[PDB]
């Protein structure tokens, strides 16, 4: 009853109107217990929690996805590869995380796929605007891109972008802490995701790595003593499980390829 109330307020006329209901409800429940039953404060907690796991990386108000697509259409409808790339870089820049990787985008994916097999299916979890890269990924023509995140509009825009790029795909609104990860997929990307999962649920990071049905997994961490912190814990945790891993560092991103 009080959860629906919190949800209604979270239909945030601002930053959170389209966040996955599964996510709002999970955060709202814990917020209510933490708030001693007080809805207003529970609403505050939920919002602050949403900002930490999602809002912090996006604009104060919904991105102008219509303009971004417009520009993409112009490039594609003109058959100009340069314009398409430009329109994709501009779009990705709206999301803080993808923005951080753009300065080393080509190097990042060129190197990454040298340590991965040719994928039949690529899964991108907590994807953000990363799927807009890919023309940079040199994927086999038939590869199906499966992308998911916690906001319907963001994911919807990713779907439209992939459609314009003629990339076989399937997009969903999924919360890594609840939704299933049993679908088969050759490679799964978990770029700059673990730190956020840890903040929401201790130990969930490696739990996801453990259950995700993929023999190849990429886990990255942002480095901008951040490198120190992330590399030390992940590696000790990997060595504890005897996970075969290969480490790389491109741009401000620590990279681990898990087989
Ligand atoms: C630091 S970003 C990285 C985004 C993208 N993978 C990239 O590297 O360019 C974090 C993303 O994780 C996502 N996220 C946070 N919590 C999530 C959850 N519980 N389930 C799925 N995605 C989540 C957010 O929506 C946010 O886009």
């Amino acid at each position: 009853d009080r959860i629906d109330e919190i949800e209604r307020a979270i239909t945030k006329s601002r930053r959170y109107q389209t966040v996955a209901p599964a996510t709002v409800r999970r955060l709202a429940r814990a917020a209510l217990v933490a708030a001693r039953g007080d809805v207003p404060d529970a609403v505050k907690r939920t919002k602050r929690g949403l900002h930490e796991i999602y809002g912090a990386f996006l604009p104060p108000s919904p991105p102008n996805y219509a303009a971004l697509l417009r520009h993409l259409d112009s490039a594609v409808d003109a058959g100009d590869d340069e314009a398409v790339r430009a329109a994709l870089l501009r779009a990705m820049s709206v999301h803080i995380s993808t923005r951080e990787r753009l300065p080393h985008l080509d190097e990042f994916y060129r190197e990454l796929f040298r340590h991965l097999p040719r994928p039949n299916t690529l899964r991108d979890l907590a994807c953000g605007l990363n799927p807009l890269a890919a023309p940079w990924m040199g994927l086999p023509a038939e590869t199906v891109y499966i992308a998911s995140d916690i906001d319907a509009r963001l994911v919807g825009f990713v779907d439209e972008a992939l459609t314009r790029l003629n990339v076989p795909h399937r997009t969903n609104v999924a919360d890594l802490l609840e939704d299933r990860l049993d679908e088969p997929a050759d490679v799964t990307l978990l770029l700059k995701t673990l730190p956020c999962l840890e903040t929401q649920q201790r130990g969930s990071g490696w739990e996801v790595i453990d259950i995700v049905n993929s023999p190849n997994i990429v886990v990255t961490f942002p480095t901008k003593g951040m490198f120190q912190n992330y590399s030390q814990s992940f590696e000790s945790q990997a060595r504890e499980r005897s996970c075969r891993i290969q480490r790389l560092e491109i741009g401000n991103e620590l990279i681990y390829v898990i087989q």
